[PDB]
């Protein structure tokens, strides 16, 4: 039940929450490999595919990592995280041009700051909402800074327990900004078996004021579609204009075609999800009228004979005086006239 | 939580339940339009597509409907239900040949009896499990007969409230047979908005011993995929060898290609569904090691100076002596030596 709720906030003019259309975040991330030309090509592909939001990563290497980062390699690469981020990072001027380009296509630009310096850059740019990546979910000092900007926060929760996340949510609530929690697994790519969609329920139950979604790094749309069925309001996958691009995140990115498929599926499952079993569906009425059973004579019954389980049965359609629900209530009734085998039992057939 | 359970039973050698691979029932139904040749063509298409189960409908018109049925038209047709069933019904000899053909392809044959006579025919054939359609979900006399055969029952629950279904489940439990409940909406085709996947949860909560699934009549796989994400164990769609076939149910049927897509998606979502947020994923360890923050000097600190929020900050990677969680614990500590701006704070750097 927890995920079926009225929680909502706006990112600019776009309302997100269970009662709204799911929102797909196209995470270009570092997929541009440091090139504004490639980034624009990817923004073009997102726009033409029907995207509403393009998300960036804001990398200021000096403030985001210490020299130790030069000695440590990610699971999906063979060089240091420092080398990757130095290679892919857009400087401030280029990132400002990227935000302008995204907005010139009528889409929303948001980003993930990976540092204090990055957070401050985005505040100067006045972005409408902040994403906090799973690597920074336990970075309470950074979250406190970002929350002070007064914009909604979308918090990815991979690599963190509910217990760890509580401290971040406390900081966010204290700042008085609305927020979303995205369930996430940070393996690039993520196997289906590690997704644990049930994590979304767990988050929603622990944090009843949270908007809930999924950030994903599997190779396809199945996990995100499943998330929508569960009640997810925000979906995030990395995004590329084409799958032959180089880069460590390309492998789990969606492309224009698969984005379009996700948007279509998300809409269908937004419509199909939730609701209640007992809700009466007007469209079924012709089916109920022909398919439901009425009580019929199973033998010729003479006037004055007793109705029973031996001489009554039930058959479609549902327009007879007695429904199958009343079948046993007729036992012991007296035939008021001769009753023909196969005929519906009428109220006038009994005394 | 209700749908995440250990409930199970077998249909022949095939185990069904939340902890098993989802089972897709290929409901040929009346799609053969009364022709054994067409029925065999459809069985061939199901086999070659990878189907495990072919489901029939067993129609003995005299016992399933009274003469009133000649005056009533289904929502998805323009002739009487009587005319449709008389046209499509396979006689006993032909239905026996159909069961043999399905089994000769190594698939399981089950069927839905729409009458007492049909139920008795299937008992003579010794089918491994019985399906009860939504039109018969409130046909308590028929359910009592079928349950007496001692085989598992798969009960569709469209057009019926939880209250109505309780009476059928009582009968089933009394007979001592295991059972599944399929959530269902009986409009042909069903709009996404009428699916109400939440109905599955409602059933599971009301009937905690039930295996739970979805029977569907939408135009595509989205609803069934959503059902798998929720914990569904049995999926049913009508099945045709090709979509250009005539017949009132063809429109919402899956074909070989879309069956294959559903089977693939059902497997992915069987893997991805459920689980817990706090579960530790071994594969994320390299990400945690590079991405998590450690405490660093934010200024040159001279020996004897106090550590504080002004001269400390936090940065990746996660191999420093102090985690971001310990950031505030260092406030007021005394520098045991000169500490260089940007360096990780070490245990030997404090008194
Ligand atoms: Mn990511
Ligand atoms: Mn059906």
């Amino acid at each position: 039940g927890a995920m079926q709720n009225n929680n909502e906030f706006k990112i600019g003019n776009r309302s997100v929450g269970y009662n709204h259309e799911p929102l797909i975040i196209c995470e270009i991330g570092i997929n541009h490999e440091g090139s504004l030309k490639t980034a624009f090509e990817m923004v073009d592909a997102a726009y033409n595919a029907g995207a509403e939001v393009v998300k960036h990563q804001t990398h200021i290497v000096e403030d985001e990592m210490s020299d130790e980062a030069k000695q440590v390699i990610p699971g999906n690469a063979d060089v240091s995280i420092y080398e990757i981020m130095e290679r892919c990072a857009l400087n401030e001027e280029d990132e400002i041009k990227l935000k302008e380009y995204v907005e010139s296509k009528g889409m929303i630009f948001i980003s993930t700051p990976f540092s204090r310096a990055a957070a401050l850059r985005l505040q100067r740019m006045d972005i409408p909402a902040y994403k906090i990546g799973s690597g920074e979910c336990n970075n309470y000092p950074l979250i406190k800074l970002v929350a002070s900007f007064g914009k909604p926060i979308i918090l990815s929760t991979g690599m963190n327990s509910i217990e760890s996340i509580k401290k971040s949510v406390e900081i966010i609530r204290e700042a008085g900004v609305p927020y979303a929690l995205l369930h996430c697994t940070n393996i690039y790519p993520t196997p289906y078996e590690d997704v644990r969609l049930g994590g979304m329920n767990d988050l929603s139950e622990a944090f009843p004021d949270a908007i809930i979604g999924l950030s994903d790094h599997t190779l396809d749309n199945y996990a995100c579609l499943g998330a929508v069925a569960l009640g997810g309001s925000i979906l995030e996958r990395h995004f590329t204009d084409r799958m032959d691009r180089p880069g460590p995140d390309i492998v789990c990115s969606m492309n224009p075609d698969t984005f379009k498929e996700l948007k279509q599926g998300a809409h269908a499952l937004k419509l199909a999800r939730g609701g209640k079993k007992d809700t009466i569906i007007a469209g079924e009425k012709p089916t109920k009228d022909f398919a439901f059973a009425s009580v019929v004579a199973d033998k010729d019954i003479k006037k004055g004979e007793l109705l029973s389980g031996d001489n009554l049965w039930v058959k479609a359609p549902g327009n007879g005086d007695f429904s199958v629900n009343e079948y046993e209530t007729l036992f012991g009734k007296v035939a008021a006239c001769n009753i023909r085998k196969g005929a519906q039992i009428k109220k006038t057939d009994i005394e």
